[PDB]
DNA sequence: CACGCGAGCATGGGTGGGCAAGCTGGCTCT
DNA sequence: AGAGCCAGCTTGCCCACCCATGCTCGCGTG
C-alpha cells in the first residue's frame, strides 16, 4: 500500500555495504556525498557473500524529509528540456549510471518513481568490490526539481525473482562546491548538532 | 436578567535580518 | 595562453519579532 520506498539499512544475508572512493567528496559522519552536476559518483558495492546469478543493482531517489517524503523525485523542468541526453535515459530521470551496456530506467507504473538498474556483476579476482558510475542530473537547488530538498539514494540488492538481498542508502547534495559545502556541513555538525 | 461596552487575547501575516548557494573575479599554474 | 583555484558576490529564502483584527470576558446597565 505504501508508495514511500524503504530507506530502512538491511545489510542482509550477503552482508551488503556501500563504499565511498574535487568532483564528489564523501561525508562518512553525515553519510552523505557531495557531487556536482553531471559528474561522476563511483559507488562501491561490497558483499560477505556472493548473490545468486541474475542478481540487479537499483538505485532510487526519495526526498529526505518527512514533509517530502511522498514526492517523486524528478529533475527540474529546465534540465529535462536540456539536450544533455546519453541515448538511454529518459530526460526526467534524476540519477543516471554510465559504463554499463545493460542500464534499465524504470518509471513504476503504480508509484511513478524512477530507478535506474544494472546486473551486479561479482568482483575481478582479487578485488574487494564492484563499483558503479552514477551521475546526478540536477542540482539540490534546482528550481522546479529538488529545489533545495535534501535527497536520498537507496541502493536495492534484487534477485532476479524480485527478492530484497540488501538495501544501503546515502544522502546526496548535488551542488557546484562539493568541498566547501562538505566542509561547511561537517563544521555544522560539530558546532550545532 | 439579557445585553452593552471596553479591555485584552489568539492567531495569520508582515517585516527586517541573516542565510544559502550559484556564480564571478583575480591570481596562479601548466 | 587556456585553465584551475579561492575568495567574494549575488539573490531567493528562512526565521524571529511584531502587528492586525475577530472575539472573549468581566463589568455595569436597562
Ligand atoms: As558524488
Ligand atoms: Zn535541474
Amino acid at each position: 500500500s505504501s508508495s514511500v520506498p524503504s530507506q530502512k539499512t538491511y545489510q542482509g544475508s550477503y552482508g551488503f555495504r556501500l563504499g565511498f572512493l574535487v568532483t564528489c567528496t564523501y561525508s562518512p559522519a553525515l553519510n552523505k556525498t557531495f557531487c556536482q552536476l553531471a559528474k561522476t559518483c563511483p559507488v562501491q558495492l561490497w558483499v560477505d557473500s556472493t548473490p545468486p546469478p541474475g542478481t540487479r543493482v537499483r538505485a532510487m531517489a526519495i526526498y529526505k524529509q518527512s514533509q517530502h517524503m511522498t514526492e517523486v523525485v524528478r529533475r527540474c523542468p529546465h534540465h529535462e528540456r536540456c539536450s544533455d541526453s546519453d541515448g538511454l535515459a529518459p530526460p526526467q530521470h534524476l540519477i543516471r549510471v554510465e559504463g554499463n551496456l545493460r542500464v534499465e530506467y524504470l518509471d513504476d507504473r503504480n508509484t511513478f518513481r524512477h530507478s535506474v538498474v544494472v546486473p551486479y556483476e561479482p568482483p575481478e579476482v582479487g578485488s574487494d568490490c564492484t563499483t558503479i558510475h552514477y551521475n546526478y542530473m540536477c542540482n539540490s537547488s534546482c528550481m522546479g526539481g529538488m529545489n533545495r530538498r535534501p535527497i536520498l539514494t537507496i541502493i536495492t540488492l534484487e534477485d532476479s525473482s524480485g527478492n530484497l538481498l540488501g538495501r544501503n542508502s546515502f544522502e546526496v547534495r548535488v551542488c557546484a562546491c562539493p568541498g566547501r559545502d562538505r566542509r561547511t556541513e561537517e563544521e555544522n555538525l560539530r558546532k550545532k548538532g
